[PDB]
């Protein structure tokens, strides 16, 4: 009877954040997608006549496809800026005569991609186990429909949340403990209690079975 919501996972980063998209504001997105896409090809925007301040909502125009995307500026650095794509979850750094003021009319909507910590996992000590990690959940979830549930908010943070699969109900990062490729959290918030215990089960489990980072125990 747990209230999941239907996301995508659209961004993962190397410390196990991820963002994601709920399904239900796909249309949304698409809709805001093809408006922004026609006003900057209606009227261009001029190549270095906007420069940023930190914390800017702004457009800008991705390296990748020259398309343009709704941005927050979190650096200015010069010439250059990091900006995070908020509707998407990936960062880049980009010349500021790639960007161009947002109109208002596509300021006003919430970022239609979230941030999340995934609950109760921390990455391996090696380099070469954490890689791994990472390439190992990205292929469970990168994109795929999965059910999200928030286990802890956090303040000023991503907060915690658990992915599972809607038809096996798989918890990804709890079957990531058990096929011994990252390792549980311990910690005391009684209402985390049955889940760090059972992620704790798990990685005892991945030990005793000698599996990956468990290898030479």
């Amino acid at each position: 009877m747990v209230n999941y919501e239907n996301v995508i996972v659209t961004e993962i980063t190397e410390t196990l954040t991820f963002f994601a998209q709920s399904v239900e504001s796909g249309s949304k997105l698409e809709s805001l997608m093809s408006k922004l896409h026609a006003d900057f090809q209606s009227n261009p925007p001029i190549a270095g006549s906007y420069t940023p301040k930190r914390g800017d909502l702004v457009a800008a125009q991705f390296t990748l496809d020259n398309q343009w995307y709704r941005a927050k500026v979190e650096r200015v650095q010069g010439s250059n800026a990091t900006v995070l794509y908020i509707d998407y979850g990936n960062k880049e750094t980009l010349p500021t005569n790639r960007l161009a003021a947002l109109p208002p009319a596509f300021s006003s909507e919430k970022p239609y991609a979230t941030e999340y910590a995934l609950a109760l996992v921390a990455l391996p000590t090696d380099n070469e186990d954490k890689e791994e990690a990472l390439r190992a959940f990205s292929e469970d979830v990168l994109n795929h429909k999965v059910q999200l549930n928030v286990e802890l908010k956090v303040t000023g943070s991503p907060n915690l949340a658990t992915l599972r699969d809607p038809t096996t109900k798989v918890d990804f990062g709890k079957q990531l403990v058990a096929e011994g490729l990252v390792l549980a959290e311990q910690r005391g918030e009684r209402k985390l209690k049955e889940l760090v215990d059972q992620y704790k089960a798990a990685q005892e489990a991945a030990r005793v079975a000698h599996l990956a980072i468990w290898k030479y125990g």
